DNA sequence: TGAGGCATCCGTAGC
DNA sequence: GTGCTACGGATGCCTCA
């Protein structure tokens, strides 16, 4: 079976180890993380846990021998020599080419370089990344699940270790009671032969270009993203929920004196049984005795002045109760920088392609709103994302993304010649749907344009675009066929991948990755409608987040190559003024970026230059790059 | 037969 | 019957005293 190999306590076999490390062209090194249950002496401290400490590393490179290196200081090799030797055999010189397999590689690159001071800088591999690529929509790969899958014969080798059952590598969890170097060495083994096999596989899908030039420097510039973290005020936020609190109260109060009766605002029934049936306001068509929900409030609104003040509750309330008290909750001295951070965990297994955050998720702050105080206050939870002192956010976004990559892959002329002058076309619907002159619109009336243009071009209608467009159905069905008729290039294409989703059962986006759709063959109508338009968006949504991958990827490059530096805010804790083109954010159509304002006239360059020029489209790609001290007052830049 | 803990779904937000 | 995602709270359903 398995033949680990101490390389510690000896010096011959040290150095033939090293001399064959270096020799070979593809790692599988595994990390090994125990607990001290029994401090400087069996290992490094990791952040976040400190009941646990990394011992060591597994290093396969073909059959079942897995060596194992020790940083225990468990004598003529000691710790310093051997973390050189380490160091020395993980890093590119003279064009060595080398192919680093990792399991969860975000992980160990932030445990290796935080703890034990090692920045790894090669090829990787990552065998949850391809699993992923291979099928989209599967659950979040394990290595039992990996296992199973791609590398049976080495089946039975996973017994007794019930931790490969969860999202975890299996050295880095400090259960299963198990020492760190049998983990260590079995998952090495095991993520090396499975990592041939998925090689082996996608290079019969064709898609091993995809993966090893846009999928793992991607991963990699979300690693240096998660070390960087967004920055937070502590000083703000505190402003925002007091003043939401004042206009909660006074909204409360009103209330009272209004009605006079308890309201329970959380609850449903109550408001249902004082609003609907107490104080008039009929319901809708459709305990439980009626609908509350934003729509049916939302028609109702100008009856009585009740249901706008309750629909002004719930969303102030819907953000304290969701958006500031994760913030708060979760913060960093960050001590180097001197100042709160928020570090936020990435997951790429999305369906589409799109990464979000999930601890917390900063996606979904909420706007800049107006307010009515008893003349707005402008409390917007973005003013509370402030850059490192003497620096600034350098946000740079796409324009109508999503409506460009559609003109060149339906080969609109028409749309083609529209979106590569300079105009606009959002705003231009909004203005002639509220009969406003064309350069006129608000920027509520600028997102309800976004919203109905994407609804229609996704293949909404009928009475589903008469609420939102407030008009009635037949003439609403009468521009969307006028529409459709002088937007030919559209539905050819919604068309055309329908009856290839039909004839092959996938979606293949513009870079190669690809979606399977059973449903589409479903036989029934609202089903087979479903899956048309998934495949509609997810052909579309998919190359967005590939171009903002590459754009990425292609931005970390250039800033990489020039600005000789720390890479991440999480590099030089391994210890200078802070001058840099950091990457904190990206809100799936923008990249936010936390530049000192000595580099900003060159990385609003590198960055609007770079995402310009990321795929060769017909349509040509528009960036808006705007520059501001807090993610809330962001202003135009004029280059 | 009543009560407490857990699995599930909904309505909100962003893109 | 617009799609992708996260997530805190409401609402049963199952189980135990
Ligand atoms: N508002 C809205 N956006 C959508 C919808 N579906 C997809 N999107 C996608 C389209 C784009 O890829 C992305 C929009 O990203 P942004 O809002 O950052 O675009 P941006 O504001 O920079 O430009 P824009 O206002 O659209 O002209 O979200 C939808 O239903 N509503």
């Amino acid at each position: 079976s398995l033949s680990i190999i101490d390389v510690a306590s000896d010096q011959n076999l040290f150095q033939t180890f090293i001399k064959e490390w270096r020799c070979k062209k593809r790692f599988s090194i595994s990390l090994a993380c125990e607990k001290i249950r029994s401090i400087r002496d069996d290992g490094f401290p990791i952040k976040g846990c400190d009941d646990t400490l990394v011992v060591g590393l597994a290093v396969c490179w073909g059959g079942r021998d897995a060596y194992y290196f020790s940083l225990q200081k468990e004598p003529s090799l000691t710790l310093k020599d051997r973390m050189w030797y380490l160091q020395s055999c993980l890093r590119k010189e003279s064009d060595k080419e080398c192919s680093v397999v990792i399991y969860d590689f975000i992980q160990s690159y932030k445990i290796l370089l935080l703890s034990c001071g090692i920045s790894l800088e090669q090829s990787y591999e990552d065998p949850k990344v391809a699993c992923w690529l291979l099928d989209p929509d599967s659950q979040e790969p394990t290595l039992h699940s990996i296992v199973t899958s791609f590398l049976p014969h080495e089946l039975p080798l996973l017994e007794g270790m019930e931790t490969s059952q969860g999202i975890q590598s299996l050295g880095l969890n400090a259960g299963s009671e198990h020492s760190g170097r049998y983990r260590a060495s079995v998952e090495s083994i095991l993520i090396f032969n499975s990592m041939n096999q998925l090689n082996s596989l996608l290079q019969k899908e064709n898609l091993q270009d995809v993966f090893r030039k846009v999928e793992m420097p991607s991963q990699y510039c979300l690693a240096l993203l998660e070390l960087n973290g967004i920055g937070f005020s502590t000083a703000e936020c505190e402003s925002q929920k007091h003043i939401m609190q004042a206009k909660l109260d006074a909204i409360e109060t009103q209330a009272y004196q209004l009605a006079g009766h308890s309201f329970s605002f959380t609850s449903s029934d109550d408001i249902a049984e004082v609003l609907f049936l107490e104080l008039k306001l009929p319901p809708n068509r459709e305990g439980r005795q009626f609908s509350t929900s934003k729509d049916v409030l939302n028609k109702l609104k100008a009856l009585h002045p009740l249901p706008g003040l309750i629909l002004e509750w719930r969303r102030i309330t819907n953000a304290i109760t969701k958006v500031v008290f994760p913030l708060q909750r979760e913060k960093c001295l960050n001590p180097f920088l001197g100042m709160e951070r928020i570090y936020p965990v990435s997951q790429s297994h999305t369906a589409t392609g799109r990464i979000t955050f999930t601890e917390p998720n900063i996606q979904n702050v909420p706007r800049d709103f107006e307010i009515k105080m008893p003349m707005p206050f402008s409390i917007s939870m973005r003013h509370a994302f402030v850059p490192f002192p003497g620096g600034s956010i350098l946000a740079a976004d796409y324009s109508q993304l999503e409506l460009r990559i559609l003109a060149h892959l339906s080969h609109d002329r028409r749309l083609i010649q529209v979106l590569n002058t300079g105009a606009d076309v959002f705003r231009s619907i909004a203005a002639e749907w509220k009969m406003i002159e064309p350069e006129s619109v608000g920027d509520d009336l600028r997102q309800q344009a976004k919203q109905i243009c994407y609804g229609i071009i996704y293949g909404m209608g009928a009475k589903s675009l008469g609420e939102q467009m407030g008009i009635k159905e037949n003439d609403a069905a009468c521009y969307i066929d006028s529409f459709k008729s002088r937007y030919t290039g559209i539905n050819q294409f919604m068309t055309e991948t329908v009856k290839n989703c039909k004839r092959d059962g996938f979606v293949q986006t513009i870079l190669g990755r690809r979606r399977y759709l059973p449903g589409i063959k479903d036989n029934n109508p609202y089903r087979k409608a479903h899956a048309e338009r998934q495949a509609i968006n997810t052909i579309v949504q998919g190359s967005a987040a590939d171009i903002v991958k590459i754009a990425t990827v292609n931005i970390q490059k250039q800033l990489e190559t020039f600005h000789s530096t720390f890479k991440s805010h999480g590099h030089r804790e391994g210890m200078c003024p802070i001058r840099g083109g950091f990457f904190i954010l990206q809100l799936h159509d923008e990249l936010l970026y936390e530049v000192a304002e000595e580099d900003v006239v060159q990385v609003a360059q590198i960055v609007k230059n770079e995402m310009e020029s990321a795929v060769k489209l017909s349509v040509k790609l528009k960036v808006k790059v705007k520059i501001g001290a807090s993610w809330g007052e962001l202003k135009d830049f004029d280059v």
